[PDB]
């Protein structure tokens, strides 16, 4: 790979601040040489600087943790990717042709309940932030709508899929997802900044606060740090750090977290758009210089995350801005992947 471009990374972060992120940061693990940059504030009311060791909410990056646990169950013979979801969760879904592989690749047709929830950004956050939902509650919300396509037939990203994933982990293992994450991922990789504390609202230790951008242009930011994330759970509630997400995607892509057979199933790409794919709880992004990287993005109120690694895991990048509902910042933060993998133009 080209060398990571720290001046390019610096410009990306500075642009994200100019577009309304209070803070923005990035950590590259380049085959044992670290790059770390941050600009702006973790807490905009006190002025405390953001830094690459601050913990934060990773949002939908959680789906990759869920998928690693499910693929280890596949390795253990407890789960078959091509079995019906209802084989393990009887009568859960209206159609038995919905399979575990279609759920994990967003090909199931299940309606995303969060489209009910967040049609208005701050009112929807204020609705869910202090609620505790069961898995079944969220599935029932989805099922008020019919499916959006035939099973397997179309890519349609849906949080519901990874709510099903959490129910499957808990049903098959008899343990909570927190326990399975801890035992199969956080402890073995020594992810000391990584937690799943649902439904607690506190982020343990020093963290970035999250600032939700309101729908009204120019409106005051809303502190969204503390919430249950119960509307997402196994689809979105993990807390981590840039070092720990680098560690995690490096371990995944270098083959440390499941058999080679299952990693190969995880990387069977469904087309998302002309420069992206979706595997099993895993994203592929195609970068301008002709390299692809592998990992996941997250959007949770107040926090945008990108966490991607090269195919062999030897270079990993995690970028965080502590705002959300700000598509200028979301698009700018994607540019950290170009600077960190493609290097100087």
């Amino acid at each position: 790979l080209p060398a990571p471009d720290d001046t390019g990374l610096q410009a990306v972060l500075h642009t994200a601040l100019s577009q309304g992120a209070p803070g923005a940061m990035v950590r590259v693990d380049d085959n044992g040489t670290i790059h770390q940059l941050s600009e702006g504030v973790a807490d905009r009311a006190t002025g405390r600087a953001i830094t690459t060791t601050d913990r934060f909410r990773v949002g939908s990056v959680t789906k990759s943790f869920s998928a690693v646990v499910l693929l280890q169950l596949v390795d253990e013979g407890k789960l078959d990717l091509d079995a019906s979801v209802n084989t393990y969760l009887p009568g859960l879904l209206p159609d038995d042709r919905i399979t575990v592989r279609q759920v994990m690749s967003h090909r199931s047709g299940l309606y995303d309940y969060t489209n009910d929830m967040f049609a208005q950004t701050v009112p929807g956050f204020e609705s869910v932030r202090n609620k505790v939902f069961s898995y079944q509650d969220l599935i029932t919300l989805s099922l008020k709508h019919g499916v959006t396509n035939a099973p397997g037939a179309a890519y349609s990203y849906s949080n519901t899929n990874f709510v099903v994933a959490g129910m499957l982990i808990e049903k098959l293992t008899g343990h909570s997802v927190a326990t399975e994450y801890q035992n199969r991922i956080f402890t073995p990789l020594n992810l000391t900044d990584t937690f799943y504390v649902h439904p607690d609202t506190v982020i343990p230790g020093t963290h970035a606060n999250g600032y939700l951008t309101p729908d009204e242009a120019g409106g005051a930011l809303v502190d969204s740090t503390e919430q249950t994330v119960s509307w997402a759970q196994s689809a979105g509630a993990v807390i981590s750090s840039t070092q720990d997400l680098d560690t995690f995607f490096s371990a995944l892509m270098s083959g440390q977290l499941m058999s080679a057979a299952q990693l190969a199933q995880m990387q069977q790409w469904t087309t998302v758009n002309s420069t992206q794919g979706y595997g099993l709880g895993l994203r592929r992004r195609d970068l301008s210089c002709g390299i692809s990287v592998y990992g996941h993005t997250g959007t949770v109120q107040g926090y945008y995350t990108y966490a991607f690694a090269s195919k062999d895991g030897k270079r990993s990048v995690t970028a965080l801005a502590n705002t959300s509902n700000n598509v200028n910042v979301l698009n700018t933060m994607a540019r950290t992947l170009e600077s960190a993998f493609c290097g100087k133009p």
